[PDB]
């Protein structure tokens, strides 16, 4: 039976702790995988964590982290959510320095990137076990979310970019069924950058606050129709949401263009609330540290900047990284909306620390009718490790 | 199919060993988390241990112990009642620095609280996934059982303390349907100090014996009817089971009022024999060492004294701690009533021992009806580890 | 649906490899338990390797072995036949230092009895938990079979000894159903002596080879029906094959009464084929070393000591052990009658070795319609270890 | 229900990785058994790596590899396509010393041969049980596949080599259902040498290209039908795809019988494309170095040297080794045509490395309608290992 993940996402005033897997305190004597990216995707009957590792185990030679980013062991493994990224409950998911997973009512489908930056092939698994392919089709390191895509109804969807990292790249949507390619889309976007979407599913489309790694510190944002038609643009928000980024003050909301001069960024995510947003963001604007989330009314649809609700998570003294999206099944939360939720991953060891070696540990939020305190559920891992 | 647990509890005479993990001593070479209140609960198919953890593993520098009770790493997992907390068997299941957990027949659901002390969040979790929460109520830790939450007829309750340790707190009955909380009760109880209960059903209701930490080295009794109306007050048998405490000669059965001058307490259990008492107690009546369980007649409803049955779980040459109930399925006991069953918490390490750490194996005892030798199946583990 | 295994046990002319551990060379790096008695029991669906632990590993400072046999923290823990009883893979099954374990066609009921000499306890279980109960009865080291128990038709019987290790004992059959004791028997056997029975089914009837620690150097065999009347004897073969034991010729065949002065023994076993026996012995008539097995010609109701088959397993250069029956499920073999299996468990350490430590990998055959080659699949591990 | 396995090949332009396990990386922590051979198979659900162990574990004193390739520790094991040879999530299998597994579409048939050299027996394991056997029927070294055995409508066939190495042997083909032989025939090919089938279903019979270790630089090929009937004879394409071999040029094309001066081998593998063959081969034509899959046209059924493809996996400044075929059952990649796949083993350590030890890592392609660009997923350790 497929999911219908076609309800509203629910209206939530804060955050509850999900999960934390505390996987690098663990991993300083138990048999963890050097990961990046511990993104969550759920299937109607659990959640799970994927995550990429190097093939290497924490606190062993093979961490070493000159290792390319990009290597020929990059893989798409994946745990129960909450669990650390320990090799014997891993699951292999993919061959991918790059991913995105969801899962479908049915099963899971999975979808690694991997080969060479100018011709990558990005291979879509279903049921473990690849069902279909995707090229490079503009050969310069193809790429996607890092972050749950999204089925609706038994087709999912997600993004995937193949272009410079700064300048113009290029931008797709693809449309899956039961592992099957059966659409996709070019998507025009001249002057905007998109990268890393963090997508969720709302009012039967898809929506997702993605990356500007050329020209915006505000987020991207697109909204994705079952036909693959799509609107495009900024999160209007008056506030800025990338890392790095400038004061809010010295800031402009543009629902249509990139807006202050930084270059770079970093994953993160959003939720659309009716006409306001839950925007993520790093507490530092210039590192990536400390981790809050704001509620700006009427947010998604004006640039905005009425702070209605600012909840800390990972406060300033301590390492942040990527953030992402998903939702938790209908069949799960008992709900009649979808709760949106989101990992916060936490990043130890290079480049600004001491270490050979770089690894990151998760926490994950959910939903919930009621404002939350703030508090910082950091990484915790006692720097450097006996190497 | 929910669980009736409206069943009386069986009448038993005596305690067979259930399980042993020897998590300690099998963690001075394998990897197994340092824990702390390893308590049962039972879903209709299998019974399980939920602890807490620090995000650390024994032998291993994170164990250090210097870290706080209610840290950010503090977390519920569990395995299989009798295996070890080790971290490959291990299943996440909140984030929490206290806990409770209950299987109502379809799923399990548990609740972790966390946060910061003056605004802590209660997590509640069912199937695996958050669905509900509340907020301290009173600013001042907000705290549970630590031991098996109860679950009859499809509704789960569990009750829990937010305020002082030492004098007057507050103390509320919650009851949740399906992850939901769905009623809620306020426990007068002038004089009275409650915390740490440990509960079990009986005849439709839900009975607990808890920690007085204030004034009472008699235990609080309450007894909760589906409608959330109670009674409460104390054991009334004229012997003392918190710890530390006076010589049971020096002793009054109080039904009404907390007894000894004594302040502090350690989590402890009793169960309702018709209008005896099965109750536990460390042997010292000083410091957490040895177990015992003795059954006393009328105990339950008078200040009566008379020792039917003594016997012997742990000596008083090793170390014990948190103790708690539970109870067997019908649909795996076979029986017709609750077989009455309970935890012993064995700890080691910091502060009656030479080490940085602090982790405690545990060992279950079950229903039965024949009286059982007294032996002692202690911890075992040899002191200090590689360190 | 519960097992009927009322059929005939297989004719079987040799003896195939099932499984091997290899659990001492692999525990040299890896967490495995140190244990003995690695027996074999079967469900319908899967067949498992039970074992005693004593909460140690292989290469820790627990592993000691001055501790005692008969300690508080040896259990009954069990993994897939073939499988090494590592840490995480192990299931807890019992507090136990004497245990047998079979699987009716529903659940597993294992037995595993613990607690003081002069009043053990023996612990039932159901479907992973305590369902019943049996007090030492004599006061005297209460002990069972350490091999596969026996269920015909949803009820299962086994066979336990109170009483001193060499001069007149006492023995019982015991008949549960569903983890209920619902009948038990005294056993006549003046001068005779029984102990660890390798017990199978056979004709509808529960058939047993035991150990003589007392007087004879042949075996003792029962026959126990339904109704828990029964036939009691000797291993009619003029054969000795209890260890130690004298000469083959020096011998005389007693299906009556021990025959050899010797004191002693070990756990061994034998199969009923119609009227020949495969009976099995170490190699070394004076140590637990090399393992054999041999067809006598009307063996079993005969003072025959015709061979028509001898089949080593284990060489002479090498250790050996316990040794016990089992059966392969019909549900599983597919056959119409019975198949014959046993396991041989290959103890390395103290006393014959260097070693501060003793556990023992196993090695398990069955059935099969042909004569299979004479071979040595012994333990392997490279002693001592690391220490 | 049984696996229909009557489909044609799905006609492939290239291929995609499918996953890589990184065990040799992962065991230098980690751990990971010491294999050889890790090829795979589909059961309808999921596919899985078996693999040859030593019973030793990476990093560790028992990894000494002076020991025997056919040793009494010697077992095959699997996990889950992609995840390392890990000890926690290994499945036991069999003794074996040389091994095939195939899934029928209800259970798993294993064959394990183990025993001596002038004796060996050959087990059949169905449902994890044995059912069958095999013995030596020419006293040499009995031995088979090494890859995935073929399921065609519940009948699963495998073919085995009885003889020397060199000169001359003799080669049967095996039938089995339900893990119970009901077939066996004798295969004539006088000049011709047999080993290591690499086989898949396709047209309803069962099509496998094996290793000739005697004569020929090219690849024996046969094709069994239902009934053992067969043809056999070499793979026509006039390129040789043995390990040593010479230049292409210096080559001819032989549809039956060996081509080049050349003794010696690997195992490898070639799918049948209509007409054309798609053949694996190490990219070195003296060591087993570096991977590539070359298409030829009409390569099947003639002497044929047209290359469609040639597609790197594998680049020859990393090791390579045994490489196997299998197909992925229709009931997951929901095609209607078999998608063929097959495993690179990849070798560290002894000899052409300075370790005590030798293991191998794998990676595993399959099917697609496209182009995949070149790349090497080499193995990746760094060694030599703390030895
Ligand atoms: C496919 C791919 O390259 N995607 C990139 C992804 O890998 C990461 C994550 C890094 C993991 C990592 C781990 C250890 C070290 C020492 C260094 C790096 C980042 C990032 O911004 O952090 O950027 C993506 C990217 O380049 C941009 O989006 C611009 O196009
Ligand atoms: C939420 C919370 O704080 N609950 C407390 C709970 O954590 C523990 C257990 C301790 C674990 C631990 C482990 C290593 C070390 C070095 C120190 C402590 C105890 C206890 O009495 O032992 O008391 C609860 C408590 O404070 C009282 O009930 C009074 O209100
Ligand atoms: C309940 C109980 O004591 N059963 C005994 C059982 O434990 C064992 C097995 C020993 C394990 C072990 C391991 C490490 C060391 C250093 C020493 C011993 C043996 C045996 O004959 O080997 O004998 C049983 C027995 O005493 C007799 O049947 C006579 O009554
Ligand atoms: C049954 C059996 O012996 N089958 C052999 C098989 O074992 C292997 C694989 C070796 C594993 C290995 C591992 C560590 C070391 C130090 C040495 C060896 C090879 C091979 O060609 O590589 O050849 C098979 C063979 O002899 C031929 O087919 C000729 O008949």
């Amino acid at each position: 039976t497929y999911m219908n993940n076609t309800e509203a996402i629910c209206d939530a005033k804060g955050f509850a702790p999900f999960s934390k897997d505390n996987g690098i305190r663990i991993g300083s004597r138990g048999h963890i995988f050097v990961i990046r990216e511990p993104f969550v995707s759920c299937s109607p009957i659990e959640c799970r964590t994927f995550f990429l590792t190097q093939g290497s185990l924490l606190n062993d030679k093979h961490s070493n982290g000159t290792v390319k980013d990009r290597s020929p062991f990059r893989t798409l493994m994946s745990v129960e959510v909450g669990q650390s990224p320990n090799v014997y409950q891993a699951r292999f998911e993919a061959v991918a320095w790059s991913a995105t997973a969801c899962h479908d009512g049915k099963k899971w489908m999975t979808v690694g990137v991997t080969g060479p930056d100018s011709k990558a092939v990005a291979v879509i698994h279903y049921g473990g076990v690849p069902t279909d392919v995707v090229n490079s089709w503009a050969g310069d390191i193809l790429r996607t979310q890092e972050s749950s895509c999204t089925c609706i109804q038994g087709d999912c969807y997600w993004v995937m970019t193949d272009g410079p990292a700064n300048r113009q790249a290029q931008y797709r949507i693809y449309k899956a069924n039961q592992g099957r390619i059966i659409g996709q889309t070019d998507i025009s976007f001249n002057g905007g950058h998109i990268e890393e979407c963090s997508c969720y599913p709302n009012d039967g489309k898809v929506e997702c606050v993605c990356r500007d790694n050329w020209t915006g510190t505000n987020r991207p944002v697109l909204v994705i129709s079952p036909d693959l038609s799509y609107r495009v643009g900024y999160l209007c928000a008056g506030i800025p949401s990338d890392t790095p980024r400038g004061e809010d003050t010295q800031f402009t909301g543009s629902c249509t263009s990139p807006m202050g001069n930084q270059g770079y960024g970093v994953k993160g995510f959003g939720f659309r609330q009716g006409t306001d947003v839950w925007m993520g963001r790093t507490i530092s604007r210039t590192s990536r540290s400390g981790f809050e989330i704001l509620r700006i009314k009427n947010g998604w649809t004006q640039t905005s900047k009425e702070q209605i609700r600012k909840q800390v998570v990972v406060d300033n003294l301590n390492w942040s990284g990527y953030s992402g999206s998903f939702t938790l099944p209908v069949e799960l939360s008992g709900k009649d909306c979808l709760v949106p939720c989101f990992w916060v991953e936490m990043i130890r060891g290079k480049p600004e620390e001491k270490t050979i070696w770089t690894s990151s540990s998760s926490i994950v939020m959910c939903g919930v009718d009621y404002e939350v305190a703030d508090w910082s559920w950091h990484d915790g891992a006692i720097l450097p490790f006996d190497i």
